[PDB]
């Protein structure tokens, strides 16, 4: 059970809270960690609605190979495989970290008139980045699964549009699904994608150390990489024109989000949406009291249940008494427990515990489908709208840079006007890091540009250079 | 179009057809090929399939690193990593070819009373084998996707009875999905996995070169891996004891097999069960307005209410016979033709393309009468199969009728001592005769496996090779 506290250690409790509710498991090789079934549930329910939505655009999945050759790579943190066995390669192939080097070749080779676009894959695997830091699991890890995404257009209209479509997509992931509230904004050129045209992203918020994390990213890859590797078409006209990419990804990371943004001091909470149990039903037996009535109707229960969708499972394990059994399911995050002893087999009812406010209700065996759907919508709204609060809490609108370090002090986000020059944004950065050693990064900077934009009053000035603004920013520590 | 005829030139057969059906893509890295959506499809279909069906059995889904140390790898095709950018590593480390050692230490530490029995995992992944022979895509590559299950049982039964429905798993699989007809059987002790107890299989059987090919595998482990991780509970009683675990896998190859099993000189052939597209509306077309597409539009709603997959070929510059072998190459099991005589009498034209059968259907027949083709092309793929390979198995007696039964291409099924010495000397033996035939892929002949299902073993029946007492019926011929 977890012991450690949200709000007083942040980092030991999160270890905590995704140990103990086995979801991870450590590795003899740092920077990469084991999924374990718990985790993986999450991650399988997220990966089917995005693979059933994408599919509905006509993307289509594939597999590139894992290698990519040094020539076409550097046409830094890359990994290097020298060797088979005992034998040197005769040329040493990295290990994908992206796959556009290896994509993007094919397309070159595939695409030759407008009546083969738009073209648009995506592929669920493995990626590697071996920055030799410190890692976090699900959040920074040297090996990460994810999804990627990339397509090819005769406009950059069309390109456009599904880029925010997508995008779209990642805010359903995360908000309809994961229960977790995001931004949507578009990055500064100097934290936007290089030789993209424009990054979209979601971003979220970690208030408990008051910092920003990326959720997931959509590109406007324009033209660059058509120049690159020579994706032309014909169009119809016969013109030679090159075509408009887009990439966008989204990884595991979002379960390290969600545990953060639904945990409390118990343990895990996981949206109904996405958990695998969505109902546990523990029998509750002691001194050979009802025990055949009390499995009986834990069964016809079950039946009821499954009948209506709800996802159950009966914690009729031999070997765990009840008690150990309600923890269990509790820092593990089970949305709903239902208790069945043997006083409740002359009431017609059954207690049900919800696992994110700890209520408690006595509802009857016929009213028991309606009346879980019901508390599990309730349940996903309230994780999610409480969240959205937090969320919004955490935001700071200001109008000057003094206002800044007092904000990062309340471990705040800052909603400020900007003029959007790319090397005030550094000399911010090392502004804030510098009054963050008068005393983890302390550095704040850019998060996105958010495509919801407040009033912004004529003649407003950017809170640092005092030039005229352009846009609201959001600003803070990241991670 | 393919070039290449199937049983004159198997191989110029086989790649001009994965390539010119756009299934794959070569690439500049030997071993390495690009997996395009028309067969990565096929596997989204397999692995729905099955990882339903184990969810059924109680396995659950996980994912672990793709690295080992070397310490723990070693306790020559392995891919070593050795540096990253430019700095060197401590200890060079290694991409996984499977995963026991990267699996066992966990379970050691997860297991330590009959409570955490039975520990069922499965995973989705690739693995690297980098051997320096010339692949064959689909069939053997360098990095391959498959998936790799583990369990650890607290009795042998369990284990056991784990193991063969995995197996039979596996037989769906091939079967139900892909038409493709299998043998299950059990690999001789010089062909099982070594530290594990019994190898069971599905085998598979390519006519034009007469070989054998190992399908699917499941492995009855016993506890030589719980000795050599310390994987141990404690019982009931107090009392400390071994696991005995199962492993088992199957790969990309599974559609290399289906492939050969179906394609004809046309091309490709894909069962409807896992087809991506069950049936190609061809609009025939040279311009565009009269709304031919309006009603291919209507058609094919009136299709995916039926729960079809549908796609029309719209494409503008290409001729409705281009589309037509086009799709044929490809292996749509259903072509529906859609011109202006169909518009003008309320048919369409379908083409089957198992046996190129025509059919006119009105419109409100449509989607039954597709089901019950695509079922009986289900069936259809799978029967021819089965009878090709039951011609391809000789039951004999002697050594003397070995040879020639490889030279028509044939598998022979003939009664065994099982002694491994013998099949090593068979092996040696068969290989020396084929270079002698070959002075006027290589000729040896080892086991494939030794069926489930054994034909009648009269009393006093001697081994085909060694004349001593045989045992039970193998299976033998050369292989993949
Ligand atoms: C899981 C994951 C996820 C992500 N990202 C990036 C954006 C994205 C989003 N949205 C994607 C990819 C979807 C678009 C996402 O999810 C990044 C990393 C990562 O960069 N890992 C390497 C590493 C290892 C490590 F041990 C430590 C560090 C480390 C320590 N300090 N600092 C500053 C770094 C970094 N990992
Ligand atoms: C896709 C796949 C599949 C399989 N197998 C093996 C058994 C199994 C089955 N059933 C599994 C794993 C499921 C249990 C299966 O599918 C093996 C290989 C392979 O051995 N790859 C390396 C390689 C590369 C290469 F360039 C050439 C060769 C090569 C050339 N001649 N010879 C003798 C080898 C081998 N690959
Ligand atoms: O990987 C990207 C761009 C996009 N690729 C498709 C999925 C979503 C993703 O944002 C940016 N990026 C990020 N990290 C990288 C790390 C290394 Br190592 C290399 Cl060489 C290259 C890259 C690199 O190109
Ligand atoms: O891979 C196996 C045994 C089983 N692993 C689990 C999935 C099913 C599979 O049959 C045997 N084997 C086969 N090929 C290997 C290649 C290399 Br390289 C290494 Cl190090 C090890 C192995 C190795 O152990
Ligand atoms: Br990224
Ligand atoms: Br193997
Ligand atoms: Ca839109
Ligand atoms: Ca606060
Ligand atoms: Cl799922
Ligand atoms: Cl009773
Ligand atoms: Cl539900």
């Amino acid at each position: 059970m977890v012991t450690a506290k949200k709000d007083e250690n942040f980092s030991e409790w999160y270890t905590q809270a995704i140990v103990r509710s086995e979801m991870i498991e450590y590795y003899d090789i740092s920077g990469c960690y084991i999924m374990r079934p718990w985790a993986f549930h999450i991650w399988e329910k997220v990966q089917r609605f995005f693979d059933d939505e994408i599919k509905k655009m006509g993307v289509e999945n594939s597999y590139f190979p894992m290698f990519v050759s040094r020539h076409k790579l550097e046409k830094p943190e890359v990994a290097w495989v020298t060797h088979y066995g005992d034998s040197p390669l005769p040329e040493k192939i990295a290990i994908r970290p992206t796959s556009e080097t290896i994509m993007y070749p094919a397309y070159a080779k595939w695409i030759r008139s407008h009546r083969d676009l738009p073209l648009k894959l995506n592929q669920w695997c493995s990626v590697v980045r071996w920055e030799f830091k410190q890692p976090t699991p699900f959040l920074r890890t040297r090996e990460f699964l994810w999804q990627e995404g990339h397509t090819a257009h005769a406009t950059e209209e069309e390109a456009w549009e599904l880029v925010l479509d997508i995008l779209e997509l990642y805010r359903r992931w995360y908000e309809e699904c994961l229960a977790v509230p995001v931004i949507k904004g578009e990055k500064s050129e100097g934290e936007k994608f290089a030789g993209g045209k424009k990054t979209t992203t979601v971003e979220a918020f970690i208030p408990e150390n008051g910092r920003g994390i990326q959720a997931a990213t959509s590109h406007l890859l324009g033209t660059n990489f058509a120049k690159m590797f020579e994706i032309e078409f014909e169009d119809e006209e016969g013109h030679k024109r090159l075509v408009h990419q887009t990439s966008w990804g989204c990884t595991t990371r979002s379960l390290g989000v969600m545990i953060m943004t639904h945990g409390d001091d118990k343990g895990l909470v996981i949206p109904p949406r996405v958990a695998s149990v969505q109902v546990v039903i523990i029998p509750i037996l002691f001194k050979d009291e009802n025990t055949g009535e009390i499995l009986g109707k834990c069964r016809e229960l079950k039946t009821m249940l499954e009948k209506a969708d709800i996802r159950v499972r009966i914690d009729d394990r031999s070997n765990y008494t009840p008690g150990w059994k309600y923890n269990h399911w509790e820092v593990k995050g089970v949305p709903l427990r239902l208790e069945l002893g043997p006083k409740d087999l002359a009431k017609g009812t059954a207690r049900v515990v919800r696992r994110d406010t700890g209520e408690a209700y006595q509802i009857s065996w016929a009213d028991l489908a309606p009346k879980l759907l019901e508390l599990m919508e309730g349940i996903q709204r309230s994780l999610f709208e409480k969240a959205k609060a937090r969320l919004h809490e955490g935001i700071e609108k200001i109008s000057t840079f003094d206002e800044v370090m007092p904000a990062l002090n309340r471990k705040h986000l800052v909603l400020a006007p900007w003029c959007e020059d790319p090397e005030s944004e550094e000399q911010i950065k090392k502004e804030t890091q510098k009054l963050s050693e008068i005393q983890m990064t302390g550095a704040m900077k850019t998060l996105c540009i958010p495509f919801d934009q407040p009033p912004m009053p004529e003649g407003t000035k950017c809170f640092y250079t005092g030039k005229p603004a352009k846009r609201w920013t959001l600003w803070g520590r990241s991670y």
